């Protein structure tokens, strides 16, 4: 009957600084799943199932 | 029957300052899946399943 | 009855600086997925469902 | 009676990202020096005074 | 009688990412000197003074 | 009678993120000096007096 929101924030990232020095870097996947480096990142979900960074391994039936 | 929002921020990012420096970076997949740097990704979902970053491995059914 | 938006923001990404110094950089794949190097990325769904970075290995049925 | 540079750098500014929101930015000078906002300069002076921002009160003899 | 260099780097700046978000900013300056705001600025001098940001007073003889 | 310099780095700034949010920033000088906000400066001087942020009140003789 009444909602008043003012400067509201949900699923949020602000004022991030960020430094990656890095000589060598690797990744070898073979059949499965693999998330590297995931950085500032905001979701927001309303009625449904939400992941950031989800490596699922496979599925079968 | 009212609903006033206001300087609502929602699923955001904002400010943000990277530096990345790498001599050198492989990636190497063999039938599976990779997810690799991310940065800065903001996402909103209504009545939806929302996933950023999922590297998910095969299905089968 | 009423809906008064000002200034909402929603799946939303502003005021990014990145720096990516890289001498060398290979992706090599063979029959899966790869996804990399996703930044400054912003979706909205409404009513379905929304990846941003979603790298799915091989369907079958 | 020898000398070999090889990619030698001086004075030098390379890789530079950079945002600037501002919503109001005034000067209001009455008589002196100011001197405001200077980004991504470089200079190399031989034999010579060198100044990259030099705001100097007034002169007098 | 002999000198190599290789990859030298002397008054550099480089791989430099910045934000800045500011709503107001003033500068009043009434006979004197001001020096704001100065990012990734390199300088290199042979045989003389060397100054990046020098806000001197008024100067008298 | 013999220099070898190698990936030498002198007066050297490198690599640095920097993020400044601010609502509201004033500077109000009356005959002095005012030297704010330097950030990723470099400088290297052969042979000679060398100043990066150098606010002198004023000189007289």
């Amino acid at each position: 009957v009444l909602y008043v929101g003012s400067k509201t924030k949900e699923g949020v990232v602000h004022g991030v600084a960020t430094v990656a020095e890095k000589t060598k870097e690797q990744v070898t996947n073979v059949g499965g799943a693999v998330v590297t480096g995931v950085t500032a990142v905001a979701q927001k979900t309303v009625e449904g199932a939400g992941s950031i960074a989800a490596a699922t391994g496979f599925v079968k039936k």
